[PDB]
């Protein structure tokens, strides 16, 4: 699948960065770290949370735009009121890099989710060391029981996971795993194509953090979202390709005002 393709070409991604950057050295970075946002309590903050992202391309867009300057783009989402930055770190379908997620780190002080594929421990130790508060797991790419592994060894580290499910089905898997945040994608990962948080949110325990994650393109969308129960959505594409990201960010972050 498009999923599959992607996951060879991290799973090859990782183990060369490993190679250069041992596990016992990432979890030494990881360690000395400052220790993670508190992203729960910046989630549970009145009004819908907008995660804001930092995207150069995608799959389904290809180049959406260039960001030279990651830091100043996610400066500009805290201005306009971004409840947490969202960081692509990618590199060879996305073209966003670990090196994003510090520029941003070091510029706000809203938490930062890394946003990438996570298939191995490596990964989360990584995402720590580079300052990240959020960790994106997936379930379409995760076996339970690693899933289960990898959430517990992200909480360990103090981090929050937000676990992405595109079926009831994952949602239920997601719960069982311990999700205490869950995001619905709406575009399917194997083939890139729903009427998802709607047919899937109502389903989850009250106490779960929703998280919209895609297709919001205006205050309609993100008003949609959480007339259908969202905690927080996502939005990159309509961000990161506007000249007034600031000005993009508030408008959705006043939503319904
Ligand atoms: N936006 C995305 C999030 C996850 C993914 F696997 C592909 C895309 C892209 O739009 O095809």
């Amino acid at each position: 699948t498009v999923l599959d393709s992607i996951l060879e070409g991290v799973r090859a991604d990782v183990a060369a960065r490993e190679a250069s950057v041992s596990l016992s050295e990432i979890k030494a970075a990881a360690a000395a770290a400052p220790p993670p946002l508190d992203v729960m309590a910046a989630l549970r903050e009145p009004g819908i949370g907008v995660i804001a992202e930092v995207k150069r391309a995608s799959p389904s867009a290809g180049a959406l735009a260039t960001i030279a300057d990651p830091a100043k783009l996610a400066q500009a989402y805290q201005d306009g009121g971004a409840r947490i930055v969202s960081v692509v770190t990618e590199q060879r379908r996305f073209q966003g890099s670990l090196d994003d997620l510090d520029a941003v780190r070091a510029s706000v002080s809203i938490p930062v989710l890394r946003k990438d594929f996570v298939v191995q421990p490596y990964q989360i130790h990584e995402a720590r060391a580079h300052g990240a508060d959020m960790l994106l797991l997936i379930v379409a790419a995760l076996e339970q029981s690693v899933l289960v592994s990898m959430l517990d060894r992200t909480e360990s580290l103090g981090m929050t996971a937000l676990v992405e499910v595109h079926t009831e089905q994952e949602a239920d898997r997601a719960l069982k795993a311990g999700a205490k945040v869950i995001g619905v994608n709406a575009r399917d990962l194997m083939t890139l194509d729903r009427d998802c948080f709607a047919r899937i949110a109502p389903g989850l325990p009250s106490s779960v953090i929703r998280i919209a994650e895609s297709g919001v393109r205006g205050t309609a969308d993100l008003l949609a979202y959480a007339g259908a129960g969202a905690d927080a959505v996502l939005v990159g594409e309509g961000l990161v390709t506007s000249g007034d990201p600031r000005a993009a960010v508030a408008d959705l972050v006043t939503a319904g005002t």
